């Protein structure tokens, strides 16, 4: 009645008992599995809040204490008087860490307890929101010694619109639809680029132009804010032994900072709560640079390497991709900017799974996102069966505000 | 009807074929178990009725005289005897369908070209061995490999089953040690000790071809030495790394799966070995580089003078690409059919487009379709897939012992 899970490299078997507590429902049925798809009232607020309060008082060894029951009654009474409730500062910190811990697609969760939580729930305007965001970027970047962080802006509440960051990440390169239909820059960012221009941004014409932030205060149009260039640390890409690689003029930014996800804690929703960590090298080298629908550099690099691109069996794509990933790792290490390779990251994720089996009886994990996009079966997570399910607190997708 | 998106091109399709999914799978709204290798009497007539309907739809003759006639016959056969017999053409159709329905098979663009050997009159283990031998010779074909399946007698109540105890027709010995380790293939330590147990004189090499354990109903298995010239093997060499040949690596030509159960129209065939040709990553990445298999990756990296002291040199990735190159070069030089993972996945994308217009979708298991190296460099990575069970099917079954 609890899923049995095998690791095929060692022979291990565990049972994921935590999955039986899964609090919301996913896309799969006994009919059909949809695991590979990218996108899968006071009483119900109270029951969500009650579960989270139970989690919080369990974590501090105060389950069933005087303070525990008091907090339950306080929330009950605030939901009856106001239709909502406010988290205490310690509850917010706990909830943000649990949301990361619970994120099935994150291979970086060995780190979940080391998260700096900035409380911006008093934020008042898009201009104050910008200042909070700049300081998050400065703290998290830390001159290349990256530190995980999240900034939480005010929750959704009755009577008011949302705070929203329109950008999908705090640092993103412009994607300029050009008139053939090609894109100069990042094709993933064509939409937000057009929105920025529409709100008064004077565009560039380079491949690596950092976009401005579009920031929305409750019941206000979004407002455009240019990031100070010295806050955006970037890494020019070179290769340790292919000297022509630097002449590609490729770059990437230090800080991966997701800004468009919804943070849900105890039934409360925080539509603006950007979080950042540090990159895994395959995110940059394999996906961002080599996806055919992104920068798509693979064939240019292969031609430069003198590989035989006329036949698939020469494995020219694999050879070129390896050297691009080498170039990313080398360049970030040379620049003294935190980066993790996919072998170290998946090894640390295996330790996380062992930690979590002891702590909670399992760990929600999405195999297709945990296994790296190159060298899959060379990493230990390939051979680990995984159980995917939804726990709260959680980071959730939400529709684009436009 | 699940909506399914390809993220490289941005196109959308709907898998309407999923709505007819039969034997339910392991996932629930509460938890997805898509990554698990093994998913967690008048009913015979329902499965035969549906399969006969499948048959006459495919030949554009549903609701015609031969269709109604065949419906009554299976009814009368089951009423009289409790089971029924497939016509030769239906057995051919069902074998091709079970391959077409195999969600984990990336090679399904070939599903229309399958040679079916009808062995339902087999009656002894010596008979099996001659059948298996005929299959291997036909399928190998001096290196110009041809997909094939041999269908041994169906399961029936009261009697025992035909079983092949080997997981494949060609396997290498796995010899345990004075200290746990293994000379040879660790995937086959269990069946190596069974062959030795039934009288097989073991060897001392890393690539000794195991004998066959063939089991006629209610008889203990019997060893059969495979004729050495029937087992086509490929010594592994690298096109430029001259020392690679000195590693003494070899693999065999024919991937022939001999432990799966073939289910057609409610009938069960526990002995129905099928074969095709290898995708290069199966040999170079999984069989040779998996930690619990031959685990050669670090030895190749030492010969390449790579820095094995830091994971961020990507020495594993570099060594693995060169192993896969050596596999492709060696099989092409030996004139033995093989397909690289780029070609195979591009053909699978074509297969998805064909199946979209033919049947309204295609059951596909993303984790098994995406190759074990260079995943996001292939188009299947960016293709959302829906996994579900149709019949006819190849199913897993308990090991016979
Ligand atoms: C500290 C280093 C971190 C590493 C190395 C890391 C690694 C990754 C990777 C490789 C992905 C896959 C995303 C993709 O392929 O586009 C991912 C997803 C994710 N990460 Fe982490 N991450 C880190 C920190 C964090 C932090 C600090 C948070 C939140 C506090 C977080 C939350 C998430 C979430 C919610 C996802 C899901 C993204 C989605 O569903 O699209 N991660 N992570
Ligand atoms: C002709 C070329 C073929 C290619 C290139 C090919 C390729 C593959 C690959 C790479 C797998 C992954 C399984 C694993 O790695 O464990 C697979 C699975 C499978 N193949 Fe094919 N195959 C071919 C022919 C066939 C034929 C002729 C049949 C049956 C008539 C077949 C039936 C299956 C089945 C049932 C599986 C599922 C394996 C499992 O779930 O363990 N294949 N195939
Ligand atoms: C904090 C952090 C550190 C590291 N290393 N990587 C990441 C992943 C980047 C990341 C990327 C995406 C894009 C996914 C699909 C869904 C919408 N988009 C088209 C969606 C995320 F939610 C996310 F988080 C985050
Ligand atoms: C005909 C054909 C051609 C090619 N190229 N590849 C194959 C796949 C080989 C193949 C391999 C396995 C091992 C999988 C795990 C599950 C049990 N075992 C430990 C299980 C199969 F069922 C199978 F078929 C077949
Ligand atoms: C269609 C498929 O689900 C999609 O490409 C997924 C697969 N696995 C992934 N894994 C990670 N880490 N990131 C991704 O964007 C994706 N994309
Ligand atoms: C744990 C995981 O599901 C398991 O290792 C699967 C993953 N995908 C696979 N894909 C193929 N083609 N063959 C395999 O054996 C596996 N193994
Ligand atoms: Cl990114
Ligand atoms: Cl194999
Ligand atoms: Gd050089
Ligand atoms: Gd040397
Ligand atoms: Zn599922």
């Amino acid at each position: 009645k609890f899923p049995r899970v095998k690791n095929w490299e060692v022979g291990s078997i565990t049972y994921d008992t935590l999955s039986a507590q899964a609090q919301q429902d996913g896309p799969c049925t006994p009919r059909r599995c949809l695991g590979s798809l990218v996108f899968p009232a006071p009483e119900q607020l109270l029951s969500q809040a009650r579960d989270f309060i139970n989690q919080y008082y369990s974590s501090i060894k105060r389950s069933g204490s005087q303070a525990h029951e008091q907090r339950l009654q306080e929330v009950e009474a605030e939901v009856a008087a106001t239709g909502t409730y406010q988290l205490r500062e310690s509850e917010l910190v706990f909830g943000a860490k649990q949301a990361w811990r619970n994120a099935p697609r994150c291979v970086g969760r060995i780190q979940w307890g080391k998260l700096q939580v900035f409380d911006a729930r008093d934020c008042r305007s898009a201009q104050e929101m910008f200042t909070y965001i700049c300081n998050h970027i400065k703290y998290a970047t830390n001159r290349g010694n990256l530190r995980s962080a999240i900034t939480v802006f005010p929750q959704r509440c009755p009577g008011r619109g949302d705070f929203r960051i329109w950008n999908s990440q705090l640092v993103r390169y412009a994607g300029y639809r050009q008139q053939d239909g090609s894109v100069r820059g990042d094709p993933a960012n064509v939409e937000i680029t057009e929105l920025c221009i529409q709100h008064g941004w004077t565009p560039g014409n380079g491949r690596f132009d950092v976009l401005p932030l579009l920031l929305q205060a409750p019941d206000e149009p979004p407002e455009l804010f240019l990031l100070p260039p010295e806050l955006v640390l970037e890494v020019p890409l070179e290769h340790p032994t292919l000297e022509w690689f630097a002449a590609l003029g490729l770059r990437w930014y230090a800080l991966p900072a997701v800004s468009n996800m919804l943070l849900e804690i105890g039934g409360l929703e925080f539509p603006a709560a950007p979080f950042s960590g540090w990159y895994m090298s395959t995110e940059i080298g394999t996906r961002n640079l080599c996806d055919p629908h992104r920068y798509n550099i693979l064939e240019d690099v292969a031609v430069c390497m003198d590989l035989d691109t006329r036949t698939t069996s020469s494995l020219w794509k694999d050879k070129a991709a390896v050297e691009i990933n080498v170039a990313v790792l080398h360049s970030y290490q040379l620049a003294k900017v935190t980066i993790v390779d996919h072998h170290a990251a998946t090894a640390s994720f295996m330790k996380h799974l062992e930690n979590e089996q002891k702590a909670r009886g399992g760990c929600p994990a999405d195999w297709a996102w945990i296994v790296p996009p190159i060298s899959g079966s060379l990493t230990p997570v390939f051979h680990q069966e995984m159980v995917n399910y939804f726990l709260s607190p959680a980071f959730r997708y939400q529709p684009d505000p436009w």
